[PDB]
């Protein structure tokens, strides 16, 4: 599913993102924006053979199971195709683990690179939410 921008805000609100840890609702859709560009079935090939998945690209190495990631972990304990659903609930409950980690959203390079610091509400503006 790709999701609109005010559509993903909702429905990460919905489940308890907001806020979480600090981080305000713009942050996390700004996340996905370069993550995934909304889409949740979004995969990439990482350079050590782990894979990114979905929304918000949690990666096999520590944070799911694909079966293809040698000596990795699956710390939400879900397969990894779960994070690529409709339903967004395996995801956030994943990314809620993952930012709780010690680095914040630091974890997503992405987020580090092109989020932090900038105008985040950006990302919500004029959503119904
Ligand atoms: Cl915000
Ligand atoms: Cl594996
Ligand atoms: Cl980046």
């Amino acid at each position: 599913k790709v999701f609109g921008r005010c559509e993903l805000a909702a429905a990460m609100k919905r489940h308890g993102l907001d806020n979480y840890r600090g981080y305000s609702l713009g942050n996390w859709v700004c996340a996905a924006k370069f993550e995934s560009n909304f889409n949740t079935q979004a995969t990439n090939r990482n350079t050590d053979g782990s894979t990114d998945y979905g929304i918000l690209q949690i990666n096999s190495r520590w944070w799911c199971n694909d079966g293809r990631t040698p000596g990795s972990r699956n710390l939400c304990n879900i397969p990894c195709s779960a994070l690529l659903s409709s339903d967004i609930t395996a995801s956030v409950n994943c990314a809620k683990k993952i930012v709780s980690d010690g680095n914040g959203m630091n974890a997503w390079v992405a987020w580090r690179n092109r989020c932090k610091g900038t105008d985040v509400q950006a990302w919500i503006r004029g959503c119904r939410l």
